[PDB]
């Protein structure tokens, strides 16, 4: 039987144009002052169906509600929330449904406050953010690729990363060369700032790095030119380093990660970034992790959106030419990548998670942006063992 689908704006709506002219909060749409602003609400339907749309809203205004080219003009004239009819739409196929809101006239300060989109008489199952963190829900599902290492002990992992222009999205972490105890990648942080980040967790489990015993603190061994070193907390704790570097979409950068136990019960982690635009390797940092005796484990990559406001945009990244070097000095081309998604995806509140093969023998990750094809947890992807073995001046790297 058809059912009512109540879609909360706080977990499913975004200001998608003129960001300063409306806001999504725990209340839904508030501070909606600019007629140029567009608010978009997304929910997924499993089968074709009609839907009678209403808004749970209040205000003194005229707004425009749209589903593709079909638009409805809607007056709000109330001080308190009421269920305001919009009109019927026909969803002709499964997938994400995007409903847009735009201000047309405001009798006072703003276009009104919108708490929910209500879709009545809907046939079939739906997915969207409900009974789930709006914050994490809107940030969307992070995705991961894990690469299989050969047998034996790997000391270095090498991976080539390219963020295509279509995948370049502010407030994203493109994590290239992770390992069992931390991360190495690049971020697009603001219009004037992009960072190469390298983080290593302490073995001591705490949310405050100052609560880590001295003999378990991550120690700085080497620091690259212009690199900033500090400590982090609130997601476990440890040491981090970054280099401000204006990386460009469409360019291929190289991440070279060294993990080497010292034989004295510590392991050293040394991160090198190839600044393609300058054609030179940079040292980010070398950190020592105490109470740890490991070679390289769990080489992996991930794609993450930091900003709930950016959830409506996709982001994407390509990873190519994965190599591992054994402690004995032997290079092997890696071929096997396993795709996983985060718990937001597992909750099925966001279905816009994807990864796999490119047509040019790379792997990709893609999330956000409310696209319609997902990929199951644990799906294995493969590449041909082609590509140029890395030619690294090891001595020169040691002088950085
Ligand atoms: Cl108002």
């Amino acid at each position: 039987q058809p059912q009512q689908v109540v879609v909360g704006v706080s977990g499913n709506g975004y200001v998608t144009r003129q960001q300063d002219g409306a806001r999504i909060t725990q209340r839904g749409v508030t501070h909606w002052t600019n007629p140029k602003s567009i608010v978009s609400i997304y929910f997924y339907l499993h089968q074709p169906t009609t839907a009678d749309l209403s808004l749970y809203a209040k205000g003194h205004s005229e707004i425009k509600v749209s589903y593709g080219k079909k638009g409805f003009k809607v007056n709000l004239q109330s001080n308190d929330f009421t269920k305001v009819p919009v009109g019927s739409i026909d969803i002709r196929q499964a997938g994400y449904v995007r409903i847009d809101l735009q201000g047309v006239s405001k009798s006072g300060e703003g276009f009104g406050e919108i708490k929910q989109l209500i879709a009545d008489n809907v046939t079939g199952k739906s997915n969207y953010v409900k009974d789930f963190s709006d914050y994490w829900g809107r940030r969307g599902p992070s995705v991961h690729l894990g690469y299989a290492l050969p047998e034996g002990d790997t000391e270095w992992f090498y991976n080539e990363i390219t963020v295509p222009k279509e995948g370049e999205t502010m407030h994203s972490y493109y994590m290239a060369a992770g390992f069992g105890e931390g991360y190495f990648g690049m971020q697009y942080n603001s219009p004037t700032e992009r960072r190469i980040l390298f983080s290593v967790w302490s073995p001591f489990d705490t949310q405050n790095p100052k609560e880590i015993p001295d003999d378990q603190k991550i120690k700085l061994l080497r620091q690259g030119k212009d690199v900033h070193i500090g400590e982090f907390g609130n997601e476990g704790s440890g040491g981090q380093s970054y280099l401000k570097y204006p990386w460009k979409a469409g360019n291929t950068y190289k991440f070279l990660m060294q993990i080497r136990p010292d034989g004295n019960g510590n392991t050293t982690y040394t991160a090198y970034f190839y600044a393609t635009d300058e054609k030179e390797w940079k040292l980010i940092a070398s950190f020592l992790r105490p109470k740890t005796n490991t070679w390289y484990k769990r080489p992996h990559s991930f794609l993450e959106n930091f900003s709930p406001e950016q959830g409506y945009l996709s982001r994407e990244v390509f990873f190519g030419n994965q190599w591992a070097r054994s402690k004995e000095g032997k290079w092997s081309r890696l071929t096997d990548a396993t795709f996983t998604h985060d718990a937001t995806a597992s909750a099925q509140v966001r279905l816009d998670y994807q990864g796999g093969n490119t047509k040019d023998n790379r792997f990709y990750l893609k999330m956000g942006g409310f696209f319609n094809e997902s990929v199951p947890m644990g799906t294995k992807f493969y590449c041909k063992p082609t590509g140029k073995e890395p030619e690294i001046d090891w001595e020169a790297l040691k002088q950085l």
